[PDB]
């Protein structure tokens, strides 16, 4: 007499995410989603074809180290920060990826499935 009932879709800590608008507009690394599903050569994007993805800006990446990132792990300088991720950056919809987390996604795997 056990009620078994565990559902696991997100591993490892939260995903880096950060505010590109002053509306309250958070957005989320897809490298960041990708790895905490362990999803690779783009299945992520593959199988989530209606998941809000667009490329970030000089700009934009630049905000997104300082603002979602800090100092990060492994050996870091208080100098220098990070100008290897800078090179191209994948922003998703905060909404999206957490709706996924929550494990509602059924849109987003599917387009709409409507």
């Amino acid at each position: 007499g056990s009620m078994m009932m565990a559902l696991s879709k997100t591993f490892g800590q939260k995903p880096v995410k950060f505010q590109l608008e002053d509306d309250g507009e958070f957005y989320m690394i897809g490298s960041e989603v990708g790895n905490y599903l362990r999803m690779f050569r783009g299945s992520l994007y593959k199988r989530y074809p209606s998941l809000w993805r667009r490329l970030a800006t000089v700009e934009e990446r630049k905000k997104i180290v300082a603002s979602s990132h800090g100092k990060k792990t492994k050996p870091n300088t208080k100098d220098h920060g990070y100008t290897t991720l800078a090179t191209s950056v994948t922003l998703l919809k905060a909404s999206e990826v957490e709706e996924i987390l929550d494990g509602n996604d059924e849109k987003y795997k599917a387009v709409s499935i409507s």
